């Protein structure tokens, strides 16, 4: 029922990191979710999950009738509930189609996904464009530098006008700020937009802050979503968004220095 | 002559950051230098260069014969025989063209511009593809990191087959590698990967490594290319693989703690 695109337009701001962390969390949460690699071409996904080994079939391969769901699908080797759809190695712009992705969208519902979390690729090219299109909520992922944010209120723009919600005027994507690669020092220091600097710039709702953390890279290297390492402030943090994601209000932790 | 195209697919590993200074430190050793950007409609290099508010026509608005290079080229605030050719806000995946691309190359060649820098959005999308199909080398930027270094693996697949170059079986792009957010500390630690163990992976010849350095985000924030910091280690790092890009032989500093 909720889908949730995790978008930024800048390049290399967290959008994987982020929906591998944010899909667990919510199937921690007992709610059946699945994440979905729409960055075809360039496919990280089963990689931050740790699941490349059984990668058999991919999104591509589903849209054109090679394979079903339930071939392609791979279950979650940690968390209970929660399902990978990784993207197809093949290069191919039209590779995804509307038809096609509306398509499984529809499937996956019918599978009762409460979830269907949608990692986007960078830019605002089809690729993200695709990954956006039939978004209920969004979550733009973006770092407290100019350029993120700058990108991230481009991709606001974009929400509100080429999604298929903004083009039959449905309600519009819901709109979920989550700040990353947050460095409080730095901060403070005047080199990166305080929370609020952004939140003046950007006006919409914040749905979480995950500090800069190098337990990242480590639960990236392992294979394991950040959320799953308990000591990580990142993870925490990110088990803090999946409970503002669900309606449950939380402090943003680790924004002080 | 000498078009090189800066490219990752991996986003945000610092493409940017690295035309703004290559560009620049061409341009510092005589050499006349345009660094155009390829990031339409998210544009970002005349943030870098800090020439912003004298933006006045794009690379679109020069295709489209609304604009000549002369009205459109900003020439450098900083640096003799440097220019830049900023991209259009505009977004529109077909606004670039192959055949108004290759025209302004060839009319900036006529220009008699030693250098052409070619900024790469992320991604293996048509935005990408543009920015190196008429490439003459490329320098992939990679952080040395599985996922960039995977990503980059896969951009060298696509210039050996999806340029102009590999499709009339010309010599092919040159390739150089440039290891950008190389972090010492972190790679003894083993989580991210040494100089050497991209080389192996990757196996094109390194034409620079750029330390970590939070003189970077003050450089973008300044709108200074980090290599006009002369203080800065990733400023130098840049001085020395301009040097490489000229044929000149540097060891490589910074890579150790
Ligand atoms: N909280 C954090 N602390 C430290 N590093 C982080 C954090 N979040 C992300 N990173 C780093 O940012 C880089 C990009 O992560 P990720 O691949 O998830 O971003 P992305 O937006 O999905 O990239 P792309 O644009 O290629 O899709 C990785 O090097 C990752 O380790
Ligand atoms: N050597 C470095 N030290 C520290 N930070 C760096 C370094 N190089 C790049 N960065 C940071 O990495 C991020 C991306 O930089 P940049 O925009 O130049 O990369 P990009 O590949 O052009 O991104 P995109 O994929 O959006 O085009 C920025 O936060 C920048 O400050
Ligand atoms: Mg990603
Ligand atoms: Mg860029």
């Amino acid at each position: 029922a909720r889908i949730i695109v995790v978008t930024s337009g800048k390049g290399g701001v967290g959008k994987t990191t982020s929906s591998a962390a944010i899909a667990t969390g919510l199937a921690q949460k007992g709610k059946k979710t699945v994440v979905i690699d729409f960055a075809i071409g360039l496919r990280n996904l089963d990689l931050i999950m740790g699941c490349e080994r059984r990668v058999v079939y991919d999104f591509v391969n589903v849209i054109q009738g090679d394979a079903t769901l339930n071939q392609a699908l791979i279950k979650d080797k940690r968390t209970e509930n929660l399902y990978i759809l990784p993207a197809s190695q093949t290069r191919d712009k039209d590779a995804l189609t509307r038809e096609g992705v509306a398509k499984v969208l529809d499937d996956l519902k019918a599978m009762d996904f409460e979830f269907i979390v949608c990692d986007s690729p960078a830019g605002i090219e089809t690729g993200a464009l695709m990954a956006l299109y039939f978004a209920d909520e969004a979550i733009i992922t973006t770092n407290p530098e100019v350029s993120s944010v700058r990108d991230s209120d481009r991709i606001l723009g974009i929400l509100a006008s080429k999604s298929r919600r903004a083009e039959n005027g449905e309600e519009p994507i819901k709109e979920h700020l989550l700040l990353t690669r947050y460095n409080p020092g730095r901060v403070s220091r005047g080199d990166m937009l305080s929370m609020e600097d952004v939140l003046e710039i950007l006006r919409i709702k914040l749905v979480g802050v995950i500090p800069e953390d190098q337990s990242v890279l480590r639960a990236s290297n392992q294979g394991e979503p950040v959320i799953l390492d308990i000591n990580a402030d990142a993870g925490k943090a990110y088990a803090d968004t999946v409970e503002r994601l669900l309606g449950e209000e939380r402090p943003f932790r680790f924004i002080e220095e």
